[PDB]
């Protein structure tokens, strides 16, 4: 009746997703924009439009909040006009021209040699990859080149009258004089991860007592999909119990998300201690560094 040491693995399943309460585009990937897998209600969308061909299509929107999406690629020209528009280009090498017009527009480039015209208002461009993947140059015409390698080739996108740029790593205030990008502090950052653990004592006399998470920022909320599992106190710790068949020799917790306040630490080590028991106890632990 000696508790045998189990095996535990923790895995960051993706990079942190910074979310901003004041920017509904935050946490929406280019892919989700191109597929329509986001909440159009958060943007007050009143009309939706697509392109038609695999070549340069011109789609004009309405004076209302329009969703216009390149479903067939080719490098389409989208005119948003008035209203707060969501203009989503495609991923062909040939550029989209996305003209936001008046209102506060979301201009989603996709891949390729895209031209993004914010127009009047406070406009946001959504670019793929991280800010660090992009070279900014000033143009003679007052616009900016955003150079990025896509498919091992250097591509140039041009941005005009865009106040904000959203990358995978967050939203930046864009200085339209000198092309400075200044990081905006997120409201929260979602860190997705998984825990898997198994007993080395395989006769059913042992169960997992608990999974103890440590090293987490105070005020962080752990989720399993929908469910709130717990809020991280002063001590940086959560004791997990009852999230598995209690009989099981092997535990896999998936769909876990740690939502960290933006004011909390941009770097920490998430440690898991898997505790095996029968009267006596034994532990193993693993860590992942979260950025
Ligand atoms: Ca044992
Ligand atoms: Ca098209
Ligand atoms: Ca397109
Ligand atoms: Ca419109
Ligand atoms: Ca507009
Ligand atoms: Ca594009
Ligand atoms: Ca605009
Ligand atoms: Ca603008
Ligand atoms: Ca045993």
């Amino acid at each position: 009746a000696v508790a045998d040491k189990p095996v535990v693995d923790i895995s960051l399943t993706g990079n942190g997703v910074p979310l901003y309460t004041q920017y509904p585009s935050s946490g929406i990937s280019t892919g989700a924009f191109q597929s329509g897998s986001f909440n159009k209600g958060n943007f007050g969308i009143t009309s939706s439009f697509t392109d038609s061909t695999t070549t340069q299509d011109s789609v004009v929107g309405t004076s209302g909040n329009d969703y216009i999406v390149s479903v067939k690629g080719g490098g389409d020209y989208f005119v948003g006009g008035a209203g707060n528009d969501v203009l989503v280009g495609g991923n062909s090498v040939s550029g989209d021209t996305l003209d936001g017009g008046t209102g506060n527009d979301i201009l989603v480039a996709g891949l390729g040699g895209d031209t993004l015209f914010g127009g009047a208002g406070t406009d946001l461009a959504v670019l793929m990859g991280s800010r660090a993947n992009y070279v900014i140059e000033r143009r003679s015409d007052g616009g900016f080149n955003f150079l990025v390698k896509e498919n091992g080739v250097t591509i140039s996108k041009s941005l005009y009258d865009i106040e904000l740029v959203q990358f995978d790593d967050g939203i930046y205030q864009f200085n339209q004089t000198d092309g400075t990008l200044t990081a905006v502090q997120p409201s929260v950052v979602d860190y997705p991860f998984e825990i898997s653990a198994s007993l080395t004592d395989r006769d059913g006399s042992e169960q997992f007592d608990s999974l103890v998470l440590t090293g987490m920022p105070t005020g962080s909320t752990l989720y399993q999909g929908s469910t709130v599992l717990g809020t991280v106190g002063a001590d940086g710790k959560l004791t997990l119990t009852g999230l598995w068949n209690q009989s099981a020799l092997d535990v896999k917790l998936t769909g876990l998300t740690l939502r960290v306040p933006g004011s909390s630490a941009g770097q920490f080590d998430l440690k898991v201690e898997a505790i095996a028991k029968e009267v006596a106890t034994d532990q193993t632990s693993s860590a992942s560094d979260q950025d």
